[PDB]
């Protein structure tokens, strides 16, 4: 029965013949410029680990240090603080870039080594039998912003990534601001990386990346800004123009954010969470908000291929994009499912249903 | 009505991921003696139901007289890792039956085993066909399409004989009417059966006490002797089941003959457990089946929750579990040594 449809039926499922092989739930929140709540599936409020889908938020605890400025970072080197990218040869080689221009070495680092989230990368890696070092870590760009940051006000390098550090005060404080939620509100856990790793309700997140996005149309218009809401559209434009610093080639986010040329940015969380600042445009006053918006995605499981079919069919529900910049993601909208004699054997579908009904419809949040 | 019972990934204590769990426990009959989530949900057995499909090749005329040995039979029960010795008993089978690589129908793969893959990959290796980690299993059926002089072209296909004779004895196995086992295609380009969750648990409960009534000399039909003698090829060679390394295989060797078990890809679990003094604390005079599914297909979380299934149930001892301690519990270790989070089971059986 479809008039009586429930949050707790928002699942992507993949089939082999019509059979359900697998499923997996869904949460998503649609947010204005002011975090409010314009579309929703599953739970948008679940309390998330946001993973590196805080970075940028992280970034801008890093570019409001007082002194930083100085060392000259560019806007890709900007873009690499915001990133999970591959560890192909030229992230390795900014990192090191950056490192020079703060005058530190990798032994300063505090992340560490891991295979690289690409295939392709990891694979030349293992026929060279590379160990990969902290330098490689596709989190390496934000650690030497964290350096950069400790050494531009005198803290010192030693624990940069502890919580007790300067740093790590002006970071926590940052992601609370950027949420507006009392500190109590914001749990934190250990990432990959090594470094505190935020977690809060999944539409802050979905705010966090409306204020990037808002503050690009308030520096795109000419309007006199915050030096917070200057840095946040410095984040916003780094990362647009920057993409395959963010990731790499072939990567969700890169090709996300070539395909839509300025018009929003998007970034991956480990563990399958996902979040997109919309510029204000035609598909936004559709939408009904008259600013930017955000758009914030968990899958409960962790599924990454389920999480990039799911973004992908939620911008084409969402009406963001054309049927043509949109079709440079199919690959990721609708997984192949071929077998290895090269059949079809299933694929991949979408029952949930975005919700902004009888009034005695019930949407309990699951 | 199903109760909601989920496998939980933390970090920190802050939840990261819940997997939902479907488990069935059935005695020999079938009967259901305890549950997790919809023990009854329909659910694509894949590799697991390499046994019952075995079983149609061994019961195939003609098929003893190619001198398959235990070892060969383990294989077409497999889900093997596509170890170099996978692939010289693959190619030992097809000379038993006078094959080539060209008549298998299945196709190469990255393997089931990372450490055998990077291994290919550090070589420039592409797999063909006799690398699937199916591979036996289509050498059996290639066997049997010999046997009845099918003829091997289309051994594969539903409308060949050997297809036939496979989609009858899963069902029967199963005790369904042949419209209740529905049917798909599988990555090995096979047809693979969906039926419920129980059912399949059912099939291991029957292979378990086939072994107990061979091992005790009883008056057993055709199809339980050949229902033991599977028991007893995978329990004996459960290195050719999957692999060094391989839950599966180190399962079996943990257990040493008491049970067997078998990956379905996409995260299911079937174990076939012979009767002891574990199963008749939990209430039965004979053997007893378990199947499991992990409603997203995450193969980490299937293997936690297995391992802390037979600790729950009392199945094995505590020294004879701990050799899967690096499955029940998942290191959850950051690039720097640190310990970050973990894994939780907040479920009960229900009974
Ligand atoms: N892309 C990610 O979410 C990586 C994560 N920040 C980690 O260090 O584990
Ligand atoms: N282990 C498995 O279930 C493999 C599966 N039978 C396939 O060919 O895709
Ligand atoms: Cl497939
Ligand atoms: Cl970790």
């Amino acid at each position: 029965d479809p008039f009586t449809m429930t949050p707790s039926e928002d699942f992507v499922v993949t089939d082999r013949g019509g059979i359900v092989e697998n499923s997996h739930r869904v949460h998503a929140a649609v947010v204005d410029a002011k975090g409010r709540l314009l579309y929703a599936l599953g739970n948008p409020t679940r309390m998330t680990l946001a993973r590196s889908a805080a970075k940028p938020a992280q970034a801008l605890a890093i570019l409001e240090t007082e002194g930083v400025a100085g060392y000259g970072f560019d806007d890709a080197d900007i873009a690499l603080m915001c990133a999970s990218h591959s560890s192909e040869d030229r992230h390795i080689a900014r990192t090191r870039a950056m490192l020079s221009k703060i005058k530190a070495e990798e032994a300063d680092l505090r992340c560490g080594g891991h295979p690289s989230l690409s295939e392709m990368v990891n694979r030349s890696w293992i026929k060279q039998d590379f160990i990969p070092t902290a330098v490689c870590s596709n989190c390496s760009g934000h650690h030497v912003g964290m350096l950069a940051g400790a050494r531009a006000i005198g803290a010192g390098t030693d624990g940069y990534h502890l919580p007790d550090h300067p740093m790590q005060g002006r970071v926590k404080r940052t992601v609370a601001e950027l949420c507006d939620l009392d500190a109590g509100d914001v749990e934190w856990g250990t990432d990959g990386c090594n470094l505190p790793t935020p977690a809060f309700p999944l539409d802050r997140l979905g705010r966090i990346y409306a204020k990037l996005a808002s503050a690009a149309d308030g520096s795109d218009a000419g309007e006199g800004q915050s030096t917070r809401c200057a840095a946040l559209a410095h984040i916003f434009r780094a990362m647009a123009r920057h993409p395959e610093m963010v990731a790499g080639e072939g990567r969700y986010c890169t090709m996300l954010m070539r395909a839509f040329d300025g018009a929003l940015v998007g970034k991956l969380g480990a563990d399958a969470s996902y979040a997109i600042g919309v510029r204000a445009s035609d598909a936004t006053r559709q939408l009904g908000t008259d600013g930017a918006l955000g758009i914030s995605v968990k899958i409960e499981d962790g599924n990454l291929e389920m999480l990039y079919a799911v973004v992908t069919e939620l911008l084409e529900r969402l009406g963001i994009g054309s049927p043509d910049v949109r079709s440079q993601l199919a690959s990721f909208h609708h997984p192949q499912r071929v077998n290895t004699m090269g059949v079809t054997t299933g694929g991949v579908s979408f029952p949930f249903k975005l919700r902004g009904d009888d009034p005695r419809l019930a949407a309990v949040a699951r």
